[PDB]
């Protein structure tokens, strides 16, 4: 029954944060022949089809059709449906993208046909990108031995921030406590997040597009000295953390094509690449588009911590030798998107977000110990929140996309061994559509975000919890609501309130107050000992501020 | 221009061993619709030039078409040389495979023309085979505990040797002492080798079909005791070595897919499937169809020795954690095929067979300690031949199927520093086409086939170096001609002599004298002392002799 769109496509709080590969639907595509049986498309229309496609429809259902988070639609399948089932499925509408930029989710009629008439094709696999390419994309600005010897600016670096501007493709450095947008840099394609090198000198920021800017934050002013392209859609970048290879390698790993990228740390030379196409975990089976997720730095050996989604592994990759390369695949649980470190920098717990469960490696020991469902939908903790809970000892947390739950898990295996690796607690928060949580070593609250909630008043609000009061007794600890939207003076469009992120003291905690790219923007300074309105941070240039990064929590991984 | 095939396209000594997807050929193919500027091919034209492609091209260029010793024919690249040049092209027909049962390379006006327009069309891949499909395949016919707990025939096991009957399905069993043949078993279609478990007890055989049977040789009448299937094209097995994990594991390699499969050693249970798909070594491209080829098993840590052809990667696979999977991914050369350890059993000497070099392998620090080329065309050694060099210390030879030579590598670097790895002499055999080089510590001589030789009377013998004799100046070391075939006494045909393997007390070497499936085979037995002919074995169950495997000699790696 073709009517059973209004379900499988409707749109939820939890289903709208799949990938959209626009950069990848800019390529140009020859129309493939149509075997006996179906009507061919014409090189335009073959193309406009797979734009929408690469947009709106690959990201569940893959750019090679085999199936993500939705099942395979590819020619033998969709032909079996037939035209008319796929013209009528794909008229009642397909899940709207994200906030702002992404997809409504709607069709014309001519589009329709175009879609069902695609799906009756045979697609052709989008482009590799392999050394060849990447080194012709590999442009070294300023060589190391001309950049400075030590910093040449007075900035405070440690304090400093790293904010997207998303639809503008830049980014701003904006002081950590005179809230002065310092430098509003570009990289061209919109940025997904910033990390930073052990060390704190080096900023590398990586679009989704591929392209990845690494920029010498020692200069008087601050530019990309280096830059590389390493994929077509990439979301991931990390720099080592182990001691005594501070910055020495990055890494960055890429929707498609499905591969990570081992780069020098200080010129971004590609070293090594490695293919992610591989076998499921649990049945067994290949997969053609296993994309790369988060990728973390062990601070335990010389490793990177590499998400493998569609395949549900864990790579712990040892950057100590990249010719005779030791790996450890590590079957984990289908699904891996985001995740962090525990507490003590030993523990990798990471969201299998379809599947509700969270995953914990042993860093040190380069083993699965833990896999457990949260009871809730669609965890997504980002980094998640590490801290004491006065009761159950050392925790982190996490939120969901799909409900209003946020979960804690013991990770003192040592210290607190009946707790460790079991959910101890969840209680409600503001609403759905949450993505971070978020809190600091040197506060007692725990901050918590909706931002897909489809309430405004939900959306541009923050649930702050105090972790002193909390008890252990089963009943929900009580929520103060942080109206950050208000507090920005924008009402205009629907603007969206997302991540908080500290200063490096942890005494003052930032939001994103995110509205669209023709609209009013603004960040939120929350000062964290009184729980009030610090600073609002406005600019014409302040366009979709997303993902904040401070170099000091960022480098050290304080979460 | 397409006079240039006479060179690329013609029979060499050295082309005749590509693979032939002969199984994956029998598979029926949809035909593909054909874009603008291209014309379509029938269901028939288009299986008809699909079988013809997998059976004699696929070998060289590959299924997918993205090249391994030939070219990639993808279509971008075809439709640019157009149908003209094509056809002028494959006019000239191909290279012949093997003989008895290779193609002979010659192509019809007709068939000239569906391939050259098969070419132009886009090629699907071939199914993929995963854990469902093998355990589907998947027979325990006597389970663990129903089996013997000890030996219950009178059999001499150790001295038994396993001989494959190749285009009967299946395997003789052969006394080492009397030349009985104990048992004829039926197998996968042609079996290409027989390995044994550390202890002796199961014998593992692999078809090229990627059937595999198991064989318990201590049930009163050995047979089947599982079989399950890896693939649809295979070629090597190999079972666990390391002290501690006799009769673990079993891991068997496949062409198509490209990938591994490591199985329970006493059900055959389907226990992990890696993929082989992956990024070359040197340029770091990615290559859909990186073929499994020679596959040995560490004496110095539990791990699988795992030679991918295509990427030049040789893979470490520790065999102790499945699920938190280590691997050493080691860059070596492209195109590696066979190689075997040294008399140590610490160091795999593998040969990059199309780039004339020498890879090796250190298993226990499990890194790559050199590369060397030979001298010679196209090294081929099997597992080689480890022994003593009067002058040099321990080597281990290899000989070629391009050219006459025999190549020496020095293999003790503690003993013997300043030969260590290097190519210490080379000098002529029989003539080209060559595959097998012999030894025992037992013996004193070194024996080398020319089985693909051109000429009737020089495949037909063997070339013996008396080893005691060696000096090492430069100058040739003199051989002996046994003329084995025509100690066989056979009167029809051309039969080819091919690989000598020794019984576990290395006094007699046995030779296969391989004739067509309607001809007339034998096996000849060689007394090692004397050089002399000990015994000729003909029966009607002698079905195209090929292989020969000893138990002793092969579970030990004694060679
Ligand atoms: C794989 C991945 C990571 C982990 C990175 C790492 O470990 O280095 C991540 C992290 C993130 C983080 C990391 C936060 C942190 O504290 O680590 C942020 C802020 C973020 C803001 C957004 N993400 Fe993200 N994000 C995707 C993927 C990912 N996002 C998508 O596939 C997706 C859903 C859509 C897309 O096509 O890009 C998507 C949309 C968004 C947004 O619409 C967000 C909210 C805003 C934006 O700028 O695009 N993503
Ligand atoms: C990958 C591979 C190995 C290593 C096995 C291992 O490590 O377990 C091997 C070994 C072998 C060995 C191992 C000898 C040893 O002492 O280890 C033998 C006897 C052998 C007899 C043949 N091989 Fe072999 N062989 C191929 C591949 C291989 N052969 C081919 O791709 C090829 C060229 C063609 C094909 O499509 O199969 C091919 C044709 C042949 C033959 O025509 C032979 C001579 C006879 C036959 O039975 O088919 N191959
Ligand atoms: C993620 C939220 C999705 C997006 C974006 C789109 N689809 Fe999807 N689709 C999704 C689900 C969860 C399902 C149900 C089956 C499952 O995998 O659980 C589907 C189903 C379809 C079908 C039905 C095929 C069948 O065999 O019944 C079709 C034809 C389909 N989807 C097409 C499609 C197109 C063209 C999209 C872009 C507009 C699209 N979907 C978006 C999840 C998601
Ligand atoms: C291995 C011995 C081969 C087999 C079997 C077949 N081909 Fe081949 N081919 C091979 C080589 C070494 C070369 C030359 C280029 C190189 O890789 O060094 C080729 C070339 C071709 C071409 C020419 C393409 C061009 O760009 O000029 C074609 C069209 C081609 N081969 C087709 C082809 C077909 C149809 C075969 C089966 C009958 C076939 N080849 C077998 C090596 C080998």
């Amino acid at each position: 029954d073709p009517a059973a769109a209004l379900e499988d496509h409707k749109t939820r709080t939890d289903n709208r944060y799949e990938p959209s590969l626009d950069n990848l639907a800019q390529q140009d595509v020859a129309a493939p022949g149509a075997p006996e049986g179906v009507s061919a498309l014409s090189d335009a229309q073959y193309n406009e089809a797979n734009k929408i496609y690469f947009e709106r429809c690959a990201g569940c259902h893959g750019v090679l059709r085999k199936g993500a988070t939705g099942k395979a639609l590819t020619p033998d399948l969709t032909r079996d449906l037939g035209f008319d089932y796929l013209q009528s499925f794909i008229t009642y509408g397909s899940p709207a993208g994200m906030p702002n930029w992404g997809t409504s989710g709607e069709l014309s009629a001519e589009q329709v046909d175009l879609m069902a008439n695609y799906l009756l094709l045979d697609p052709a696999a989008p482009p590799e990108f392999g050394m060849k390419e990447m080194r012709e994309s590999w442009k070294v600005h300023v060589a190391p031995e001309d950049r400075p010897t030590q910093q040449e600016n007075d900035w405070d670096l440690e304090n400093l921030f790293s904010v997207t501007l998303r639809d503008a493709g830049q980014i701003a450095l904006i002081d950590g406590a005179t809230y002065e947008i310092k430098s509003v840099l570009d990289t061209g394609y919109a940025v997904h997040i910033s990390r930073l090198s052990a060390s704190g000198r080096y900023l590398f920021v990586i679009g989704r597009d591929g392209k990845v800017n690494m920029i010498d934050l020692w200069m008087k002013e601050p530019t990309t000295v280096a830059e590389i392209k390493i994929g077509s859609e990439a979301r991931s970048i990390e720099t080592s953390k182990m001691e005594g290879w501070e910055d020495k390698y990055a890494i960055a790993g890429a929707y498609w094509p499905p591969q990570y990228v081992i780069m020098d740390g200080e010129t971004l030379e590609p070293k090594k690449i490695q293919s992610t196409r591989g076998m499921t975990y649990d049945e067994q089976e290949y997969h053609p588009e296993p994309r790369v997720a988060a990728i973390l730095a062990s601070h335990y050996r010389p490793e990177f911590i590499v998400n493998v989604k569609e395949t549900g592994k864990i790579l712990l990759v040892d950057y100590t030798d990249l010719d005779n390369l030791k790996t450890t695949e590590i079957s984990a649980e289908r699904f891996l998107h985001d995740g962090g470190l525990d507490g003590s920098h030993r523990y990798f717990i990471t969201a299998a977000n379809a599947r509700n469960k969270l995953v914990v490696i042993d860093t040190k020991e380069g083993k699965l110990v833990a896999i457990e469902d949260t009871g809730g939908q669609t965890p997504h903790p980002g980094r998640g929140a590490n801290f004491v809970h006065p009761t159950f000892g050392p925790v982190w947390a996490t939120s969901h996309m799909g409900d209003d739950s946020v979960a804690l898990i013991g990770t003192d295996p040592e210290g607190h061994p009946d707790n460790a690796w079991k959910i101890l607690d969840s209680f409600p928060a503001l609403g759905g559509g949450s993505l971070f949580i978020k809190t600091h070593p040197n506060s007692q609250y725990l901050y918590v975000d909706a931002t897909l909630n489809p309430e405004a008043e939900i959306s541009g609000s923050v649930a702050v919890f105090d972790i002193k009061a909390m008890t252990g007794d089963g009943s929900d600890p009580e929520f103060k609501t942080l109206p950050i939207a208000e507090w920005a003076g924008i009402t205009e469009g629907q603007p969206r309130v997302v991540q908080g992120e500290f200063n490096k003291d942890g005494t003052e905690v930032w939001f994103s107050v995110w509205n669209g790219k023709d609209q009013e923007s603004a960040l939120v300074v929350v000062d964290d000992k009184t729980l009030e309105l610090k600073h609002v941070i406005k600019d014409e240039r302040l366009v979709t501020p997303t993902g904040k990064f401070n170099v000091y929590n960022t480098m050290t991984d304080t979460y």
